[PDB]
């Protein structure tokens, strides 16, 4: 319904999730069949805690374990988890430190113009993923080319873009001979697998990965500074005050929330929830928007890069918040604060109310980003 999913601008909270929102934290809506929506804060760590609540929209490949639910999700997250080690955020951070300073070097030895979407936002995110999976130097090409035909926009599979799966399918290949570094090679030799990951298994994962952290991190990352470039006094806080990057991050995820139109639940149940009555199998929306704007929750809802780090619902909350939150803060961190610091004057190059807004995709976001500097 998409007066649930329109998003006019970026600061305000759609009005018809507004109305919806004023009938109550938990309220229903009809669908094609009433859904709810939940706009409140507390009730959303709440539906997503309960596990009367299900991710797997069909029930009431495989190795794609966001649309599982314990035990089987949880088999393979802690599988994920565990390759997520010390030494390889520490590895992928520094990787990412590096990328950040490539494209905005590519950016400056460019001119002073260049669309912010096509030069960092997606070229950020993209080779980190790279990084993660593994990917070598000379397939970065055939990897940047394969994974940039979402158009538009969101796919599972690709149906049986098997192009996609067949690059996961070689490199698994490789992986299992010869194996580096990467999470693939530790799913494989070093995560303790019994039973053993397969290759479906395997390239399932790695999609996961690249479509999970790619859209919502450029989509962040974009808009992210296509917000600052409209409100100076906290483009200066973050530009200025260096030392609170991870603040700002913190807040532009909550007020931005790029999760659009939602994370999605259904019910295994008949159920009563915060005093709803909700028959089985029916969806239940949690507006990450919205509820991120919650003003009993935070009494100022509108944008402050001074304000101290608190919880938000960006991530999602329980046995599914991002596998990438810290990955993604990474990149987010590093990457607006290299923008910032290195791109003098930095300013958009057409007026604000002209730049394009992903209104028909899944993930809030902009098409295209103009800017420029010095
Ligand atoms: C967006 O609608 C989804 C959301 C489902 O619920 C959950 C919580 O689980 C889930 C799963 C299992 C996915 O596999 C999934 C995928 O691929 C994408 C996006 C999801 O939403 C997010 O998590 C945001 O981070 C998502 C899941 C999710 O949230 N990637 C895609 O490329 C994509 C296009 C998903 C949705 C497509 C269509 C909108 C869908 O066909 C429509 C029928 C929707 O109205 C939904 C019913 C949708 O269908 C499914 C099973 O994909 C589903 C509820
Ligand atoms: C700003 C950036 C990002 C945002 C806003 C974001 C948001 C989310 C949200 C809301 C969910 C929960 C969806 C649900 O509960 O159904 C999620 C799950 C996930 N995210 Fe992200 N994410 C980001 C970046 C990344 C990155 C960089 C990765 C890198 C791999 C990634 C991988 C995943 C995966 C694997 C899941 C599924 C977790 C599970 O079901 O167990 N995300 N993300």
């Amino acid at each position: 319904p998409p007066e649930f999913v329109r998003r006019e601008d970026p600061f305000h909270v759609p009005p018809a999730l507004v109305a919806v929102s004023e009938r109550g934290p938990v309220a229903r809506a009809t669908l094609a069949d009433p859904f709810w929506l939940v706009s409140g804060y507390e009730e959303a760590r709440a539906v997503l805690s309960d596990p009367r609540f299900s991710s797997d929209r069909f029930q009431y490949r495989a190795g794609s374990f966001i649309n599982m639910d314990p035990p089987e999700h949880t088999r393979y997250r802690k599988l994920l988890t565990g390759q997520f080690t010390v030494r390889r955020i520490r590895e992928l951070g520094a990787r990412i430190d590096e990328i950040v300073a490539g494209r905005v070097d590519a950016m400056l030895a460019g001119g002073t113009t260049a669309d912010l979407m096509t030069e960092f936002a997606f070229p950020a995110p993209s080779l980190m993923i790279c990084e993660l999976l593994g990917v070598r130097y000379e397939d970065r090409a055939e990897f940047q080319q394969r994974a940039s035909a979402l158009l538009q926009m969101n796919a599972p599979v690709a149906e049986a873009a098997d192009a996609l799966r067949a690059f996961m399918q070689a490199l698994v290949t490789d992986k299992r001979a010869n194996p580096a570094g990467d999470i693939i090679s530790g799913l494989i030799h070093h995560a303790g697998a019994d039973p053993a990951l397969t290759d479906d298994e395997l390239i399932n994962i790695a999609n996961l990965l690249l479509i999970a952290g790619y859209d919502t991190t450029a989509s962040m990352l974009g808009l992210g500074i296509f917000v600052l470039l409209q409100r100076p006094a906290q483009l200066a806080t973050l530009r200025d005050d260096p030392s609170r990057i991870a603040d700002a991050v913190e807040e532009l995820l909550r007020y931005l929330s790029v999760v659009n139109p939602g994370i999605f639940r259904f019910a295994k149940e008949d159920l009563e929830f915060a005093g709803e009555h909700i028959p089985a199998g029916s969806t239940v929306v949690v507006s990450v928007v919205a509820t991120n704007r919650d003003a009993r929750h935070w009494p100022d809802p509108d944008l402050d890069l001074t304000r101290p780090r608190g919880p938000h619902l960006a991530f999602g909350h329980g046995v599914h918040q991002c596998l990438g939150q810290q990955l993604a803060r990474m990149e987010m961190q590093a990457g607006y604060a290299e923008l910032l610091r290195r791109l003098p004057n930095v300013r958009l190059a057409v007026p604000p109310e002209e730049v394009p807004l992903r209104n028909d995709m899944l993930t809030y976001g902009v098409h295209s980003l103009p800017i420029a500097w010095d």
